[PDB]
């Protein structure tokens, strides 16, 4: 009954985009997964770009309920609007209704194991973009330790947190989910120059239940 | 006269929980909120002076505390445009308009102030909002080569500063009581193409 | 995904046996090899993700399995630039371009993985290549102070890490199926003035 | 007869704060100790943050004298002002006066044994915060040896000395107290990454009487 | 004209021992000190040129040496604003104003100069003060990327430099006689959030 | 025999001013030096204010010859007129004549070492005034490098070159003397705000002989 | 076929200039090489200054065909005009004619190896000019990476690409030739101040055949 | 066009054996040396490109080979400023100015190249001169994180690099003929507070 889990009422359409090349850089998507694009107003919760990227939403339509994984931006979607994948749309409605009424809310993701960090290509001690994947709840704040004090990083529309002059040593980092739960983790040192491509690092924590 | 008791009238409206002018979103759906008329909101010529204040509003049937999130444009002196839950606690909702006597009180905050950095903020142009403050914030200063540079507060409840630079910032806050606290804030982006982000402060105005 | 069939076309060239971008020399002259288009080779954004994979390629006239040793730069989606012997087994070389389907398969390896240490590698900066792997390697980790550091993979099919140290390395490899093995590797040179050298691993990705 | 032991004329208040969580990170404090918070002008003597942290001050009030241990900052305290603890206040004045006139000076601490080093959590060869504790006189200068030369470290308001790129080897340090008395010592190597908590190392020297 | 005999008048004040403009605290309560008129203090347009000088002042009753710790703002040419102990040494205190002849002389220093790094100093902006110097310092250079750089002296008796870096620096001092010495100085903070700290130098101006 | 070293015929007076507080801001002056004030027509050669500031003029009178350092403007001076120091006057003529006939020309100065830069109080990356001192020959053009190209700065009556928007980086500068000889130098970055006093920098070049 | 390889019909003269001091700063030039100056209209193709600088042009004349290297601007040249070196002119026409009809097109350069970077004197992290040399085809776009996105730099009449505030770290750069072919490369840090002369770096790519 | 015959004139001077701008001291007092005009010294816009070259110089009376130690700043095209012993060997000395024809030639070196590390060099900023080279050195590279980085040559005949680090360096040298040699060079000082020092190379440009 809080702000983060408030129930949205809107309409859904269906689309086959979002399994590949979504704006949120969450590939690879299981081709059998039920997914959705999210309208700007909710995706950018509180003005935080991509705040609900990778969230799981429970969606109720006229005739069923499904859980979907936010992988794309839905650029022209109205308030509370979803652009559902076809299997998710069919599980809650009739494809020949074109557009259906929906109600939805953020819910806990079916994650096992800890969060996963994706370091964007070209990241370095000078400029880096760090994405958090496999999180039980949407991630709204990313902090790291520098000279003994925490430094908050902004989230981008491509669902990474960007930081400048982060240095080239072991990063002590701190994450906050949309409920305000805080976890702390460590991450290996960034590349010294930005001549590298994507790589993934396992994290050592997971937001609680 | 910050502690002065206002006398006026209250209407109600279901706006303010989102998209209000003071950019205080997200508002707790449980919160009792209000829009504030221009004369008290822009106290002393300073835009959004009372933004994020807590007003103790006494009405016919009771007394409630509300959270200023919006401007009440056509509101008269001492006028409030309350949320439905706050209006119903202090008056009969049948009325549509009720007499009220209110005064600024201390927000029941836990923890320290929070800094909200507006999208597009940079070393060249930045807007910084202070939320979670015990009392309303009327002066925002940062330290440049030894002096405190005072920044104008805007109608959208951020302080705006130009050419603030890309280093660690030392800031000074003054609330409507004249209480002063000093804090640090991480460096702003070197270019202004980022969205909103939040950072915890390390101080709170005293009781 | 990564295991599904690919549909595309194959050209052919005599490059790749020597000096391919994936630094997999020495190549057996009897080998059937291919260069791989950028989209599939750099799967998931990971440079040279499919380096050293085996592709089962079906063509008009037959089926052949090939070893990814190079990048087909102008290559199109699902494009392969095949070696002649492999092109001629699955189609008419007279045609210059042929329709193909292909997918990743287990390599016909015997024995463990092999490590190749790039010239100039050292405790301060090192580049380490895994070859003779049953499936493609997408993640290379090493234990520092008791925790696993992930190293980025480069376009020249090595994993590059800084400040790795001059101690015995515990490492951990993840293939594209998500299978994990754990291995040891002798200490890196104290300074980066050494050439290429090779060391055998003690593990192979499960069948 | 010198600047360091000049006599301050001021006024005192009392407070029950400072036995725990004081700004100078001097816990644990004996609950029966006579302690004080110190106004910023004398606490930050010569502009050195926390210069008089851990000092002992002899305080003369209207009815007696008492020795207090400086554990916190009196943020709004006026010139020469002290925020005493209630036992120190009753030792020298009547609580019902609220505010009492005092005169105080720095005096020798009743220490037994050598100085003690406290290493802040998150210290490393890259960035480190080292506190000096159990010192006979206030410590105003912290130097360590690097490549043949001494290197001076600034003191902070949380009563630690802070250094960058200090290295992960055994440390030769040099301390100056507020009288100009000099001792030198060794400190075990700092952790190589900033992933450890607080710990305490015994020193081997003490400033003379 | 550095050893030139100045003829003026002296008054007395009890400021100077703390909070003087030249930031020379802490002052030995036993010291005889003076504030210096702007004409001789800001010699040649160089702010605080004679800061920390020792002036040998002759009066009607006797002669005393004073330590320049402050600016005598309304001071006249050759004017001094003495401390009560130095005025009493050389005049009848009941007289409020005495005629004086003085000149700069060598300070009775012991050991080498001392560097006082101002709060806020960093690789981006630093103020460095030289004290315990036999003669007044009028030029501060440091070596940057292989070249010497002259730093302006300020009214608060520090030399100021920007973008100086966060590494050991070679420096070069020139006293008012033209005597040059060279020294080293430790790394400035990488962030400008520290207080004052002191570092010993390794040279003194010759006799 | 060119335009810059053309022989001037005029009259000299003598004055005791210009050893201190001259308009060309060249203090300190050796009180033993032989100095002069220069009439506006030759001081502002080419219309370049202070073109001949700090020149050395060789001056022949009825009785001798002397070399003088131009330290001030002779405001009421007529064509080719000088207002000499008394020791320069007495070296070439009788002070009781009051006014003497002279013939003079610019000559190389007895510089030792390289040129010297004086930065005027209030200079900054936005507005700056830079004086060239200790030059073998008068300086008629001051250029600095911005964005790949030289930028000529006008000279003022107070013997500095003034530039707007010079920026706060290392300055590459180019100097021309009245003979057309060019030299190239470097100068440390200007203050970022005009809040500093005078200060001097050594140059690394001198005009050739 | 396309606009980049359209056949120009024009006239050619001969000049002995262009082997050194040409406006496009391509020295050193082999003295046996067949070179040309190129009229403004095709040299500044699409308005891009020096677009065809360092192009190779196949020139058919009345008498034969030759390939030429574009080293200079032909200021007064008409539409499709070339100012040929004497060996090139004599290879395709008779010199006594003084002016010959020519047809020509951009062709691939006899390039051995990868491209070559020439960094102009005075370049730095604040202002830098970078010339591409030894390119198989004319180079019409130059981009480098800053804060994670590409920044396009304008070409100059002196055949360098110029950028401001490029910084002093490793440069990831992207080159586009006149056919639209894109290669990616890296380049070492620019100097921190603009006090350096010309230096050269080899690239690691070439435009495809 | 670099080894072409230059036709110009020579003067003579007693400078260049000490304090020459190419920092080639100590110069053998028996050596025949020359200052070189800016046009040929700075070939291709590379500062000091021909520093330490040997020029065979033909004049009216004979021939001599000279060692380029200095910049001849006023020198005209192909201009040389010879030392007295070199001028006297090829000209009448009373002439003051003589016609000359000259070309770069191989230096009669013995042994490998020598490296000279400028005072103040460090891992942060370093200046490295190459001495004892058969032909002029026009490009200097060092390996950093696996790749070559080119350093600009300066008017004082050193290559300057920033952030080169404090570890063993792999370096690559290119002479003006296009010949390439590879070498190693001991770690630079971790702080720039040292004087000049020399280290032997292990390679020499081919004949
Ligand atoms: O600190 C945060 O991460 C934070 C995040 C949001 N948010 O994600 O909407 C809002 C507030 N806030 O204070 O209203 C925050 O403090
Ligand atoms: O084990 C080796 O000694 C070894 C040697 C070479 N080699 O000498 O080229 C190549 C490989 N390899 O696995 O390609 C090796 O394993
Ligand atoms: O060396 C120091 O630690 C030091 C400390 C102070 N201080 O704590 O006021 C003053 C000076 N000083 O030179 O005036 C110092 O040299
Ligand atoms: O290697 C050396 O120790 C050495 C020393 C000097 N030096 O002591 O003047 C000069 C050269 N040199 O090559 O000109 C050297 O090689």
């Amino acid at each position: 009954s809080a702000a983060w889990n408030d129930v949205c009422s809107g309409t859904a359409t269906y689309t086959s985009s979002g399994y590949s090349g979504g704006a949120l850089l969450l590939d690879p998507i299981d081709p059998n997964a039920t997914i959705t694009a999210l309208n700007p107003k909710q995706l950018n919760y509180g003005g935080i770009q991509a705040a609900l990227a990778g969230a799981y939403l429970q969606v109720q339509g006229p005739r069923g309920m499904v859980t979907v994984y936010v992988t794309d931006l839905y650029p022209e979607g109205a308030d509370c609007g979803l652009d559902l994948s076809p299997n998710a749309f069919a599980a809650i409605g009739d494809t020949s209704a074109g557009r259906i009424p929906i109600r939805w809310q953020v819910v806990a993701a079916p994650v096992t194991g800890n969060v996963v960090y994706r370091i964007k290509e070209g990241s370095s001690q000078y400029w880096a973009a760090i994405q958090v994947r496999n999180h039980r709840y949407p991630v709204v704040k990313f902090e790291y330790k520098k000279n003994g004090d925490w430094v908050s990083l902004p989230k981008t529309a491509y669902n990474h947190f960007v930081g400048e002059q982060m240095g080239a040593q072991l990063l002590e980092i701190r994450l906050t989910d949309i409920r305000g739960q805080v976890v702390t983790d460590t991450l290996g040192a960034l590349p010294s120059q930005g001549d590298k491509g994507v790589y993934f690092a396992d994290g050592h924590v997971q937001f609680p239940r």
